[PDB]
């Protein structure tokens, strides 16, 4: 049994996904180690289109593998300005690097149109609470 990677760095939500600030406005969103190994090997991801406006907790997306389909939800307000072009090849980087080359979005904060980032960030679990939540 491998222990999964929880990087100390980034943000989480329950539902397994991490949260990196890439900016004063900008956060990159993936699936944890834990979610992509058990979710078994990416070959289908369903990401929302760039300048789409999400709301937190909302449904935006999806990862499949041949077993298992699992939702992704935005972990924050905003608007998804990237989308990991190359998971569309190549999808199983979730798998291989779910904190690297694995990402899946971006989410894009306006303070004006959703909660600034400082607090939007409030809402997700440090990394110790998320390895809390696993039974792994």
């Amino acid at each position: 049994h491998h222990v999964s990677d929880i990087p100390s760095d980034l943000h989480y939500t329950a539902e397994h996904e991490w949260i990196r600030r890439s900016g004063d406005d900008t956060v990159r969103v993936g699936i944890t180690d834990y979610a992509q190994s058990a979710l078994g090997d990416v070959v289908f991801v369903q990401l929302p289109v760039i300048g789409t406006a999400v709301t937190a907790g909302e449904t935006f997306g999806e990862v499949e593998s041949t077993k298992s389909v699992s939702d992704l939800y935005a972990p924050i307000s905003g608007k998804v300005s990237e989308v990991n072009s190359d998971l569309d090849g190549t999808p199983q980087l979730v798998n291989s690097d779910p904190y690297g080359a694995g990402w899946l979005l971006d989410i894009q904060v306006d303070s004006s149109d959703v909660a600034a980032l400082e607090s939007a960030l409030t809402t997700l679990l440090d990394a110790e609470a998320y390895r809390g939540t696993l039974t792994e």
